[PDB]
């Protein structure tokens, strides 16, 4: 318990998620990332990730400016898997922004922290607001 | 010439590019925006859209906070259309954020002022900075 907390990681890639895309679960989330990583499309970059209250906030890890935020309403789902072929944890954060047309996938890799303690955190910070 | 200005429009919708959906041009963009407000996607949502020397911001009307923005290095087009069937323009900007792995295309109605005076204004900008 904490009501703010930080967390650093690198996060991997974000997604759109459409209904024709054949991806509906965690496992295929994980399947495709696998594919863009083969296809040159994943690049680990390191970000604050902050836990609020209210709202889920990435930052540049020395500027501290804020990269981008997600208000707990805006997080339908949050999960941290371990795809075959690798021995950390992913954090996954699915977030509908009301303006998008379609919710997005995002995949972070932990850091020393992992992704299960950060999935516990989003996840009670979740229950509370709801 | 103003080096920061500002302007009501509607956010209209915001989509994903993918190489594969057959969008290729502003028309194919017009076309999908139709598809999608038959379907019911399209809600206008009123935004102050400011354009500055460094990036394109888009805020809330009242609140004056800082909803979404775009550095000018994010931006790959922009252009005013008329869609068949209306008599206003809207102003189209596809952008290519660093951590996402496709274009969005992000419509926008303008109110008084139109969206070629802002498409004339962003793509000053533009020329400016690159
Ligand atoms: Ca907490
Ligand atoms: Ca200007």
């Amino acid at each position: 318990m904490a009501d703010v907390s930080q967390y650093h990681v690198n996060h991997l890639v974000t997604f759109c998620l459409g209904e024709e895309d054949g991806v509906h679960t965690v496992e295929d989330a994980s399947r495709k990332l696998a594919v863009m990583d083969s296809q040159g499309r994943v690049w680990a970059q390191e970000m604050l990730l902050r836990v609020s209250p209210s709202q889920v906030t990435l930052l540049d890890p020395v500027s501290k400016e804020e990269l981008e935020s997600y208000p707990l309403d805006a997080i339908v789902r949050c999960d941290a898997v371990m795809p075959r072929g690798r021995s950390r944890s992913l954090l996954l954060l699915v977030c509908q922004e009301p303006e998008r047309a379609q919710p997005d996938v995002h995949f972070f890799q932990g850091l020393l922290l992992g992704a299960e303690l950060i999935r516990e955190d989003i996840q009670g910070a979740l229950q509370n607001y709801r």
